This record gives C-alpha cells, sequence and structure tokens, in this order.
C-alpha cells in the first residue's frame, strides 16, 4: 500500500477520460479554424490526400520510411485489384543512422539517406532504372501539396539542424542529384498514420483512420473539406494529420501531468513539446518507469533503496522491457533476467512491484491513447447519419502491436467512450511502404 498508493497516482477514471476526450475534440476544432490554427496545439495538418481518387498508375515503386531509429528503403509493385488496387512489398533494406549523420545537417542527413538509396539500388541492380518514390515522412510537416511542406520541428528525439522550417520533398530531391547516380520522381510524401490508413484500404473502404502507438504515437482520420478551413474547397475530403501528440503543450493535460512526466519532458530533446506522446509513446514509456521505480527505491521500497548505476541512467529500462515483464507468467524469471541485466539481485517481492509499476505506466498509456482517438471518432461520428457509426481504424507501432495487454486495455476503454460506434481494428501489414505507394500510385496519374 505505500507502493500502491504510490501507483495508484497513475489511474484514471472514467470521468477524466471524458474530460481529456473532449479537450482533444476542442483542440482538433482549434486547429481546423484559420483563427485558431496556428496557435492551436492540435495543428490539425491537410495532407492533401483526398477523398474518392479513382485513377491510379501501376508497377513499381520506392517507399522511403524515416522516422524510426532505422531508416528503410524499400520496392512496391502496386497493381489493378477488384474496386481498388493491390500492393505488395517485394525488396526491402534496413539502415541505421550512425550518431554523426544526425547531430549533423538537414542536407549532411539527407546524403546518407541518397546514399543508403543508391547503396539499395546498386544491390538490385536498379540502379540504371527510374522510378516513382513514395516518401514516408513520420513528423509533422505544413503541406503546400502533396509533394511539397515545410517540417514544422522534428519529434521522438531527432535533432538534424537546418531542417526545420524547409521544404523536405525540397531537401531530397536536392541530395539525390547530389549523386547523379539515379534520378527518382518524388510523387508523395505522406505521415506514417497516413500511410498505414491507406495501406489498409484495399481490403476495408471504411478505413478512415490511422493510428501511430510505436515510439511516437499519433492518428489521421477522413476530414470533411469544408471543415478543413485551411485548404479551399468544401467538396469532398482530405485526411487531416492531427498531430495529436502535441496534445497537452497549451497546458491542457496539466492536471494529469505526474512528476515523472515533468521529469521525462525536462530533460527531453522537446522540453515542453509532444506532452501527450509523453505519456504513451515508446520513446518514454520505459523512462517512466524507471522513474517510478527510482521513486520506489528513495523511500526504501524496492531493491532495499538501493539502485544500482544502470538503473539511475536514462534511457536503461527500455519499453521493451516493460512490454517484457509485463508477459513474465508469473515464475518471475523474466522480471528477474532483465533486472539482473540492469546491475540488481531482485526479491520475489522487488518483482512483483516492479511488474506493477510497468503495468500502472502502460494501462495510463492505452487509457490516455483510448479518449484521443475517441475525440476523433466521436468527432467524425457528428458528420455521419447513421443509427450506428461503423469505421475502420488503421493502427501500426511496437506498443499497439506487442505490448501484451495494451490492445485489450485500448481497445475495451475506446469502445466505453464511442457509444453508437462499431469500430474495426486493423493492424497494417506494410503499413508505411505500401500506403506510401498507394498514394505516389493514385498522384502519378496527375504528375506523369
Ligand atoms: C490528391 C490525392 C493524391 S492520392 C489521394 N488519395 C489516395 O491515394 C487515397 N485516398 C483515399 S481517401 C479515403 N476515402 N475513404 C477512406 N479513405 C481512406 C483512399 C485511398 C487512396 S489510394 C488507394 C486507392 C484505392 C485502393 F484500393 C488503395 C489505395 N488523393
Ligand atoms: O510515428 C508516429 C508519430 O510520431 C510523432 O508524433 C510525429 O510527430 C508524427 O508525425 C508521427 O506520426
Ligand atoms: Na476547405
Amino acid at each position: 500500500t505505500l507502493v500502491e498508493q504510490i501507483l495508484a497516482e497513475f489511474q484514471l477514471q472514467e470521468e477524466d477520460l471524458k474530460k481529456v476526450m473532449r479537450r482533444m475534440q476542442k483542440e482538433m476544432d482549434r486547429g481546423l479554424r484559420l483563427e485558431t490554427h496556428e496557435e492551436a496545439s492540435v495543428k490539425m495538418l491537410p495532407t492533401y490526400v483526398r477523398s474518392t481518387p479513382e485513377g491510379s498508375e501501376v508497377g513499381d515503386f520506392l517507399s522511403l520510411d524515416l522516422g524510426g531509429t532505422n531508416f528503410r528503403v524499400m520496392l512496391v509493385k502496386v497493381g489493378e485489384g477488384e474496386e481498388g488496387q493491390w500492393s505488395v512489398k517485394t525488396k526491402h533494406q534496413m539502415y541505421s543512422i550512425p550518431e554523426d549523420a544526425m547531430t549533423g545537417t538537414a542536407e549532411m542527413l539527407f546524403d546518407y539517406i541518397s546514399e543508403c538509396i543508391s547503396d539499395f539500388l546498386d544491390k538490385h541492380q536498379m540502379k540504371h532504372k527510374k522510378l516513382p518514390l513514395g516518401f514516408t515522412f513520420s513528423f509533422p510537416v505544413r503541406h503546400e501539396d502533396i509533394d511539397k511542406g515545410i517540417l514544422l520541428n522534428w519529434t521522438k528525439g531527432f535533432k538534424a539542424s537546418g531542417a526545420e522550417g524547409n521544404n523536405v520533398v525540397g531537401l531530397l530531391r536536392d541530395a539525390i542529384k547530389r549523386r547523379g547516380d539515379f534520378e527518382m520522381d518524388v510523387v508523395a510524401m505522406v505521415n506514417d498514420t497516413v500511410a498505414t490508413m491507406i495501406s489498409c484500404y484495399y481490403e476495408d473502404h471504411q478505413c478512415e483512420v490511422g493510428m501511430i502507438v510505436g515510439t511516437g504515437c499519433n492518428a489521421c482520420y477522413m476530414e470533411e473539406m469544408q471543415n478543413v478551413e485551411l485548404v479551399e474547397g468544401d467538396e469532398g475530403r482530405m485526411c487531416v494529420n492531427t498531430e495529436w501528440g502535441a496534445f497537452g503543450d497549451s497546458g491542457e493535460l496539466d492536471e494529469f501531468l505526474l512528476e515523472y512526466d515533468r521529469l521525462v519532458d525536462e530533460s527531453s530533446a522537446n522540453p515542453g513539446q509532444q506532452l501527450y506522446e509523453k505519456l504513451i509513446g515508446g520513446k518514454y514509456m520505459g523512462e517512466l518507469v524507471r522513474l517510478v521505480l527510482l521513486r520506489l527505491v528513495d523511500e526504501n521500497l524496492l531493491f532495499h533503496g538501493e539502485a544500482s548505476e544502470q538503473l539511475r541512467t536514462r534511457g536503461a529500462f527500455e519499453t521493451r522491457f516493460v512490454s517484457q515483464v509485463e508477459s513474465d507468467t508469473g515464475d518471475r524469471k523474466q522480471i528477474y533476467n532483465i533486472l539482473s541485466t540492469l546491475g540488481l539481485r531482485p526479491s520475489t517481492t522487488d518483482c512483483d512491484i516492479v511488474r506493477r509499476a510497468c503495468e500502472s505506466v502502460s494501462t495510463r498509456a492505452a487509457h490516455m491513447c483510448s479518449a484521443g482517438l475517441a475525440g476523433v471518432i466521436n468527432r467524425m461520428r457528428e458528420s455521419r447519419s447513421e443509427d450506428v457509426m461503423r469505421i475502420t481504424v488503421g493502427v501500426d507501432g511496437s506498443v499497439y502491436k506487442l505490448h501484451p495487454s495494451f490492445k485489450e486495455r485500448f481497445h475495451a476503454s475506446v469502445r466505453r467512450l464511442t457509444p453508437s460506434c462499431e469500430i474495426t481494428f486493423i493492424e497494417s501489414e506494410e503499413g508505411s511502404g505500401r500506403g506510401a505507394a498507394l498514394v505516389s500510385a493514385v498522384a502519378c496519374k496527375k504528375a506523369c
């Protein structure tokens, strides 16, 4: 109970979720209107991907995915299916980004990318060949069009200098021609939320929302063009990138924030930014548990009040440990091994307490996230006039997919928040690469 009292600070009651949900909805309305879009914590970024596309090129596309710790390059075949296009990933390669490539400059970093792009084409006897390129770029962009937008700021710990405020598709077309080697048509830059959503479209036309819960956390959804005030027009729909990670940056979550959150935030690459994402994202989840653990050792409640050197270092409680702790079957061997690897020697009760600390943090992430998506879905409910709104959500990300109970918890809570909606969840297969291509495919019918 001294332990359980510390942990019970993580609880959220239903009315707390409803409050977060309504505030999210308010913020979303603000980012859409011209008079408030600029100060809005929830950016609601038009993406220029639009409804009833009809008219796709077929064949082969190059997909890049940048936003993970590791950059990826892959080849995707789009072709012709019934009432839409099929797609399949055929070749792939993943590339690490070195400490020096990151902390450098954007043009530096975008060379490293073009390098990897050459590297990849060499290995597949394709360097001669010229294909449309799908770019999945998982960071907030203000788009002018489907193939043009400026990065607003880096998130999830990225930090290349001289990239913020510049045209990303610009930065890439540049560096692909400090190469001469190869030439791609850069037909479409998308967010990873948008890509996952599109990657599920062929199998389910009701998929109108894309969610990521991985390193970072965010969603996009199909919005009515009359509500998209930042894009001229009233006919049809356009996907909006909510960028809901930055919910709380105007102080909307201040009553919920705990000490561990103010610490994670204060020592992050982006102090004061991405507050909501910091409650949920796998970049921050293990760190939260760490701090909760260090709190517990300080009150002398855990490890006899003695912490290891690993435990006292940032980043050392990896999010994947949280998830592995919660897969422990009851014998404590997974917990013991993780803690032992961290230079600790837990007792039976130290183990049980580490488990509970993990559950506390990841259950609050599930619930917080559930209110976000209930916000998006109930907002869209207003513009639908069926008895039950049947909607499909495409989802990706290792927190959602692999944490043993995250998705169950998430599902039940979202359902509780969204009466008269019947929500179907699809886990995306090669969301990023196959969705970037599918959209490239469609934007080709115009820019080719
Ligand atoms: C201006 C512009 C450039 S690309 C673009 N739109 C797309 O590429 C696109 N958009 C949607 S919007 C939507 N409507 N209801 C729900 N969803 C999500 C849906 C699909 C696609 S591609 C596709 C098409 C068919 C298929 F089987 C698989 C992928 N507009
Ligand atoms: O990768 C998931 C998300 O992480 C961060 O929130 C980014 O700002 C966003 O653009 C992306 O969708
Ligand atoms: Na509009």
